[PDB]
């Protein structure tokens, strides 16, 4: 009666393939219930009415978090969602890539033979960028980092370990803090940045407070550090057993989205989501009472042979892409930074190829530690280049 933890992969792999064959509605001793097979991951992540986003939902006398979009339901999560992606749009994003590009061939250029990826790429990466896109003092980097990095490493901890609560709010007290005095300065002198866009917006009425505002950037720090990290890491980790897809993706680079959509699907960096029942109701005519956690196991459905050929085959050639990427969720909810996520992964291993044509793993190297909570992949990886422009070859 136990769930496996998150490091050995493949132990974790085998008991979901068993799950979806023998029990694939399950409910653990802590009266959660886990389910397994693609299409009733998908049930659930659709029927939002039932699988409420909301904890607060089923308590008399409380209510969500301000600004916080992944803990409302429908209608307000629409009217919020609105709000934010007026400010959060397709090219803002999309105006980020020289900039990605830069800090990524920079950070690589000082990366010879030997170096962790994590350490190196993966981990500085996404939270130099989310700064950049916040407009936050150049100055001020190095502190929002440090922040950002205690809560990656809060995820390293056992997540049971009842100091949990208290280790996260003396980080995140501070960050949401610093972010919301920006929010009142850039409400009162506004300037060309996603918090002055967040404090600037107007949709159907409907506005952000500072409150709203700086928890929502808050929100969105904590999406985009850790699962944009653990992408790129399982990429490379992929890359590794597979690895005739260097020299492909090397030829042609425009092979590399397929290669992060597979990956994606092979490694969800989140392989697991929660949602709460409001009521009675049913998982593949299995019953669930009102008023539970219902775990929704998208590495499983990514695995799900009734879902994908050959599911355990790691293959790019896939006709993967957009919405259907479970990795990202399902329905409304669906990931907010997907293109932004989507953009630095595809930008990272474009500039890992350049440089180094191939990364292997250094399995070996005793400095290699896997997440084991919320997340399927790696806080260090040590690489060993292929080759790199510092050889006299
Ligand atoms: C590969 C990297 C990423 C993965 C695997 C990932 C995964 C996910 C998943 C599974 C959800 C849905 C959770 C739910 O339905 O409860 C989600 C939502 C969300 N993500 Fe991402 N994420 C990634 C990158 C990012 C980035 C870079 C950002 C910020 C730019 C971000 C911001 C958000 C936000 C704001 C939501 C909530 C959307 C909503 O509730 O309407 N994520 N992410």
């Amino acid at each position: 009666d136990e769930v496996p933890g998150m490091a050995d992969e493949t132990a974790l792999l085998d008991w979901l393939g068993t799950m979806r064959e023998k029990q694939p509605v399950w409910q653990d001793r802590y009266g959660v219930w886990h389910v397994f097979r693609h299409a009733d991951v998908q049930t659930v992540l659709r029927d939002t009415a039932t699988f409420s986003s909301d904890p607060t939902r089923v308590i008399e006398g409380a209510s969500p978090t301000p600004g916080m979009i992944h803990e409302i339901d429908p209608p307000e999560h629409r009217a919020l969602r609105k709000v934010v992606s007026s400010a959060f749009t397709p090219r803002t994003i999309s105006d980020l890539e020289p900039r990605i590009r830069d800090v990524t061939r920079s950070l690589l250029a000082d990366a010879g033979e030997s170096f962790d990826l994590v350490d190196v790429l993966a981990f500085p990466l996404p939270v130099t960028i989310v700064a950049e896109l916040l407009g936050l003092p150049p100055m001020d980097h190095e502190q929002f980092g440090d922040w950002s990095g205690a809560l990656v490493d809060i995820q390293m901890d056992d997540p049971t370990d009842p100091a949990l609560a208290e280790r996260i709010a003396d980080v995140l007290n501070p960050l949401t803090a610093y972010l919301k005095a920006r929010c009142a300065e850039r409400r009162a002198d506004p300037g060309d940045d996603l918090i002055s866009r967040l404090v600037l917006a107007e949709v159907d009425g409907r506005a952000l407070d500072d409150e709203e505002a700086a928890n929502f950037s808050t929100a969105l720090l904590l999406a985009g550090h850790i699962t944009t990290t653990v992408l790129l890491g399982n990429i490379v980790r992929t890359l590794d057993e597979h690895p005739a897809h260097w020299d492909a993706a090397a030829e042609d680079p425009g092979r590399i989205p397929a290669i992060v959509e597979e990956v994606l699907r092979y490694r969800p960096p989140f392989p697991q989501m929660q949602r709460t029942t409001t009521k009675a109701t049913e998982v593949a005519g299995v019953p669930i009472p009102a008023d539970v956690m219902v775990n929704t196991w998208v590495l499983s459905a990514n695995r799900d042979s009734d879902a994908h050929d050959d599911p355990d085959r790691f293959d790019p050639s896939r006709k993967s892409g957009g919405a259907a990427q479970l990795s990202f969720g399902h329905g409304v909810h669906f990931c907010l930074g997907a293109p932004l996520a989507r953009l630095e992964n595809r930008v990272a291993l474009e500039e890992i190829i350049a440089r180094f044509g191939r990364l292997t793993v250094d399995r070996d190297d005793e400095r290699l530690r896997h997440f084991e909570q919320i997340v399927l992949g790696t806080r260090h990886l040590p690489v060993l280049a292929g080759s790199s422009p510092r050889q006299s070859a």
